DNA sequence: CCGACGGCGCATCAGC
DNA sequence: GCTGATGCGCC
DNA sequence: GTCGG
C-alpha cells in the first residue's frame, strides 16, 4: 500500500460527503480517485504526479500537496471535530441508517450507540437488526470462512433442488482473502428472462437456510433479492461465529452471465465499467447489454455467452475477476 | 463553460 | 389499494 | 469533484 496515507484521506472525505453534505457525485469522485491511486504502482510525490491519473483533478492534487507536506488535512481535522458531522458519520455505520435518518435522529437528541439501545422502538425492523449486530457487521471475514459458508450454502441449495446453482461473488470471486459480506448469485432453470414456470423460488432456498440455522435475520426480501444476517456454526464449547451479512439475488438463468458480471464488481469497477459503455454507446445493468439508438434509448438485448462478450463489445481486453478489485 | 456522472431491488410514505 | 418519489441497499 | 464536448 504504496499511498495508504492518501487513499484513507480520499476515503474520509467520501464518506463526509456522502454521510453528510449529502453530495453523491462528489462521493463517487472521491471514491474513483482514491481507486486509481491505489492500483498507481508508485509512492506519489506531488499533486501534479497524481493529477496525471484520471479522476484527480485540480482540487484533489491540492490537498495531496497539503497532505504529503504535513501529513494531515486541515479540512478533515475541522470535520473531525465538528460533533454534528461526527454523530452523522457514526449514525450512518448503522446498516439501514443513512444520512437523511441519521440526521433525523441527530435532530431528535439520539446520537451515540447507548442512545440507540434505548430507542429501538424508533428503529424500522432492518435499523433494529442493524443495531443488534452492529459490532459484528464490521468485521470481516477470512476467506477460510467464506470456503465454510460456500459449502452450506452450496450443499443446502442443492438438497432443495439440484437444478439450482448458487454462486458466491463479490470480493471472494474476486480472490479476496477476507471479505465484507456474502453475496450469492442463484439461479434455476425455471426461472428465465422469458418465463417463471415457478413461484417461490428464491423463498424455498431461504426458507431451508433458516431451517439449518445459517441464516438467523432478514433485513428485506422479495422475489429476486434477500438481504439478510447469517451465521456459521460453532463446535462445543466453541465460542460463536461473528453473524455475517448475506445478500442473495436470483438472476434469470439465461441471463447470468451479465448477472454474475454484475455481482462480481467491485462496484467502482462496475461504475467505471458502465460508464466506458455509455461513451462505446452501450448501456449494461446486471441482465443485459444494450445498443445505445442514435436518440438515448435503449436498443434490443445483444447476445452474450460469456463474461468476455461482454468486454468485447465495448472493447475492453477481458479481466478476470481477480483484476477487478478497483 | 456546463451537462453528465451506473443501474436497479426492496421498504416507506404521500397523494389519490 | 395503486403509483411515483425517496431512502437505503447491492455490486 | 472531475471529465469531455
Ligand atoms: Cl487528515
Ligand atoms: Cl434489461
Ligand atoms: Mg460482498
Ligand atoms: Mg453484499
Ligand atoms: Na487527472
Ligand atoms: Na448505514
Amino acid at each position: 500500500t504504496l499511498n495508504g496515507g492518501i487513499t484513507d484521506m480520499l476515503t474520509e472525505l467520501a464518506n463526509f460527503e456522502k454521510n453528510v453534505s449529502q453530495a453523491i457525485h462528489k462521493y463517487n469522485a472521491y471514491r474513483k480517485a482514491a481507486s486509481v491511486i491505489a492500483k498507481y504502482p508508485h509512492k506519489i510525490k506531488s499533486g501534479a504526479e497524481a493529477k496525471k491519473l484520471p479522476g484527480v483533478g485540480t482540487k484533489i492534487a491540492e490537498k495531496i500537496d497539503e497532505f504529503l507536506a504535513t501529513g494531515k488535512l486541515r479540512k478533515l481535522e475541522k470535520i473531525r471535530q465538528d460533533d454534528t458531522s461526527s454523530s452523522i458519520n457514526f449514525l450512518t455505520r448503522v446498516s439501514g441508517i443513512g444520512p437523511s435518518a441519521a440526521r433525523k435522529f441527530v435532530d431528535e437528541g439520539i446520537k451515540t450507540l447507548e442512545d440507540l439501545r434505548k430507542n429501538e422502538d424508533k428503529l424500522n425492523h432492518h435499523q433494529r437488526i442493524g443495531l443488534k449486530y452492529f459490532g459484528d457487521f464490521e468485521k470481516r471475514i477470512p476467506r477460510e470462512e467464506m470456503l465454510q459458508m460456500q459449502d452450506i450454502v452450496l450443499n443446502e441449495v442443492k438438497k432443495v433442488d439440484s437444478e439450482y446453482i448458487a454462486t458466491v461473488c463479490g470480493s471472494f470471486r474476486r480472490g479476496a482473502e477476507s471479505s465484507g459480506d456474502m453475496d450469492v448469485l442463484l439461479t434455476h432453470p425455471s426461472f428465465t428472462s422469458e418465463s417463471t414456470k415457478q413461484p417461490k423460488l428464491l423463498h424455498q432456498v431461504v426458507e431451508q437456510l433458516q431451517k439449518v440455522h445459517f441464516i438467523t435475520d432478514t433485513l428485506s426480501k422479495g422475489e429476486t433479492k434477500f438481504m439478510g444476517v447469517c451465521q456459521l456454526p460453532s463446535k462445543n464449547d466453541e465460542k460463536e461465529y461473528p453473524h455475517r451479512r448475506i445478500d442473495i439475488r436470483l438472476i434469470p438463468k439465461d441471463q447470468y452471465y451479465c448477472g454474475v458480471l454484475y455481482f462480481t464488481g467491485s462496484d467502482i469497477f462496475n461504475k467505471n465499467m458502465r460508464a466506458h459503455a455509455l461513451e462505446k454507446g452501450f448501456t449494461i445493468n446486471e441482465y443485459t447489454i444494450r445498443p445505445l439508438g442514435v436518440t438515448g434509448v435503449a436498443g434490443e438485448p445483444l447476445p452474450v455467452d460469456s463474461e468476455k462478450d461482454i468486454f468485447d463489445y465495448i472493447q475492453w481486453k477481458y479481466r478476470e475477476p481477480k483484476d477487478r478489485s478497483e
